[PDB]
């Protein structure tokens, strides 16, 4: 909507206070004009019709329990925008400052969040498996990274290409989590998962097997569930990315870590220059090797570490 840019204050899902960019015109709206063509957050009102209503508030204070998911969806979309712009010189998900739209309070008891090809959508959770999912910066960044993938590599959401798609979202969701620098880790979804249990998460990059996901190609899932294992076999790629950044010895193969920023540079280049809709795990290895060669040279430590990490997870 047309109005003037303002600054509201509210509390997120975890009870933390933050400022949010709003727009005033009779009401205060969750519309951040400071980033690209805007960030816009909507109320789905417990329904599945999308997007719902642009979020309107009478006083520019967002401290109600109902408000919390909206505050975080809005704020963490901004953080994600800032990561891509400042770290990768990418203007929104399309590279041309596309407006970022999100809806909260999707359905009732919905234990998930997703990019639907056009916008972000967040459930509130059932209160036991999940609390509202926009409370997790890694969740917000995971699903906005699907938008980036859709506009770039276009990885089809099935089998190995789909597992790469998922892993790319877990990798950049994590890198955004580190960028924001609040309790960062190599785990996925911890901030909003199982409020009754400390220290767990939905997936782990550091040890995918913690949650039953493979950490080596020899353990890959070959059946039809989960679109051919897209959230399962992502563990093989997530482990390779973790090893590239952090290092380690895995199934007897030693990897010299090169740190998170180089991991991000290599994988962002691979995603945006070298992956295609049908890329498999072997082709991802090749893309990462070429990306690292472009950036650092064929004889570099960075290239050597990318090779060892894929060796360590059984991907040739
Ligand atoms: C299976 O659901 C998926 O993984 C995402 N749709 C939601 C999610 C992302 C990141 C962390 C937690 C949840
Ligand atoms: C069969 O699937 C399991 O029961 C899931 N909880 C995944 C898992 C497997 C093995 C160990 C830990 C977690
Ligand atoms: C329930 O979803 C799971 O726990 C995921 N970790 C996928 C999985 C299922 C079963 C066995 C292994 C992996
Ligand atoms: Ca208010
Ligand atoms: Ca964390
Ligand atoms: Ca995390
Ligand atoms: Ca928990
Ligand atoms: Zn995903």
């Amino acid at each position: 909507i047309t109005g003037t840019s303002t600054v509201g204050v509210g509390r997120g899902v975890l009870g933390d206070q933050k400022n949010i960019n709003t727009t005033y015109s009779t009401y205060y709206y969750l519309q951040d004009n400071t980033r690209g063509n805007g960030i816009f957050t909507y109320d789905a009102k417990y329904r599945t019709t999308l997007p719902g209503s642009l979020w309107a508030d009478a006083d520019n204070q967002f401290f109600a329990s109902y408000d919390a998911p909206a505050v975080d969806a809005h704020y963490y979309a901004g953080v994600t925008y800032d990561y891509y712009k400042n770290v990768h010189n990418r203007l929104s998900y399309d590279g041309n400052n596309a407006a970022i739209r999100s809806s909260v309070h999707y359905s009732q008891g919905y234990n998930n969040a997703f990019w639907n090809g056009s916008q972000m959508v967040y459930g509130d959770g059932d209160g036991q498996t999940f609390i509202p999912l926009s409370g997790g910066i890694d969740v917000v960044a995971h699903e906005l990274t699907h938008a980036v993938t859709d506009y770039t590599a276009g990885l089809i959401y099935q089998n190995e290409s789909g597992a790469i798609n998922e892993a790319i979202s877990d990798i950049f969701g994590t890198l955004v989590e580190f960028y924001a620098n609040k309790n960062p880790d190599w785990e996925i979804g911890e901030d909003v998962y199982t409020p009754g249990i400390s220290g767990d998460s939905l997936r782990s990059m550091s040890d995918p097997a913690k949650y039953g996901d493979p950490d080596h190609y020899s353990k890959r899932y070959t059946g039809t569930q989960d679109n051919g294992g897209v959230h399962i076999n992502s563990g093989i790629i997530n482990k390779a990315a973790y090893l590239i950044s952090q290092g380690g010895t895995h199934y007897g193969v030693s990897v010299v870590g090169i740190g998170r920023d180089k991991l991000g540079k290599i994988f962002y280049r691979a995603l945006t220059q070298y992956l295609t809709p049908t890329s498999n795990f072997s082709q991802l290895r090749a893309a990462a090797v070429q990306s690292a060669t472009d950036l650092y040279g064929s004889t570099s430590q960075e290239v050597a570490s990318v090779k060892q990490a894929f060796d360590a997870v059984g991907v040739k």
